[PDB]
């Protein structure tokens, strides 16, 4: 009956969601999003350790949870997902600095297929001190790319079965664009960018004279002419990269296109965003909402949760891990 706190750590913020589930339903019972100071955490590398653990408590304060036990997952140039077969019935770095995990062909009963995940022990015992900080513990340490698989299940509503599709999910972070490629449910093709919706930010900081702390992005308060020479622009910029970022993995396999494509991250709530991905690419586009199918508990806000929705996906999986081919980079004890 213990369920796990999905804590996404990105580069800008701190994300919570606490998941239950009962009957065949699950449910959001608590959720928060706290900013991080700048430079704290570098292309979802953690910098500044006591920065993120003091944000770290405070989004545990502003979700109003009791939970003590977290799941949170590593990510980056430093985080290695393979695919490997080998021999059945067997019995960065030095292999010492690194944590490794291993979870267990089609074609052939002789040999067998291993799922390989792999990362400097650094990475882990970083954000085991980060949790730390917080009085939290960290019961698995995933890879967000299986995160955003147990995320991508839920959004069966919103597409048919996800089972028999080929979806490209587009995450636009702030400074990272992450694309993933799901076949069937699994992921096939993976390549981050860096780009994200800082390009914005920052141009409506030095174009109209106002600091960093963003908040014109989401309440408005813009001259007229922001729509034209400012907004369009970054959006068309971000066409520009998803499609490209698209033709990349066509080049790469035996697929010349996707049924989908799924938007997700705070840049993905941008008004018609979407429909200039879909204008260009000629595929259907949404905004990713995984909570469309779930109860709400009454300290939960839904026009709020609905509008950091696509941002969650992340968060989303992490917590999915409560209830039962998964990693966990921590070492066995
Ligand atoms: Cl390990
Ligand atoms: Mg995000
Ligand atoms: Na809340």
């Amino acid at each position: 009956a213990n369920t796990l706190l999905g804590i996404d750590i990105s580069s800008t913020s701190v994300k919570l969601l606490e998941l239950s589930r009962s009957g065949g339903r699950y449910k959001v019972e608590a959720y928060a999003v706290e900013p991080l100071p700048p430079n704290a955490v570098v292309e979802k590398n953690i910098v500044e350790l006591e920065g993120v653990g003091q944000a770290l408590s405070r989004v545990l304060v502003k979700a109003k949870t009791n939970l003590k036990s977290a799941v949170v997952a590593v990510a980056g140039s430093a985080v290695i997902t393979k695919t490997i077969e080998m021999e059945a019935g067997l019995s960065p770095y030095p292999l010492e600095e690194v944590a490794i995990d291993f979870e267990v062909s089609a074609r052939n009963p002789e040999r067998v297929d291993v799922l390989l995940a792999a990362c400097r022990k650094e990475n882990v015992e970083v954000r085991e001190a980060a949790l730390a900080l917080a009085g939290l513990t960290a019961k698995v340490v995933d890879v967000e790319a299986y995160a955003l698989e147990r995320s991508y299940a839920l959004l069966s509503s919103q597409l048919a079965d996800t089972d028999q599709l080929t979806v490209a999910v587009v995450d636009i972070g702030a400074t990272m664009t992450t694309l993933s490629v799901l076949h069937n449910g699994r992921t096939i093709y993976t390549r981050e960018q860096l780009f994200g919706g800082r390009q914005l930010t920052e141009e409506i900081q030095r174009r109209y004279g106002l600091s960093v702390e963003g908040l014109a992005k989401k309440q408005g308060g813009l001259p007229d002419d922001y729509d034209s020479e400012v907004l369009r622009p970054f959006k068309d910029a971000v066409v520009q990269q998803v499609s490209r970022s698209l033709q990349f993995f066509f080049a790469a396999g035996q697929f010349n296109d996707v049924d989908y494509i799924v938007l997700a991250g705070g840049t993905a709530s941008i008004q018609d965003l979407d429909r200039l991905i879909q204008q260009k690419i000629g595929t259907p586009t949404l905004v990713a909402n995984p909570f469309a199918d779930m109860a709400l508990n009454g300290k939960v806000n839904a026009g709020a949760l609905a509008s950091d929705a696509p941002a969650l996906m992340i968060a989303c999986g992490l917590a999915l891990r409560s209830f039962d081919a998964r990693i966990n980079l921590l070492p066995w004890r």
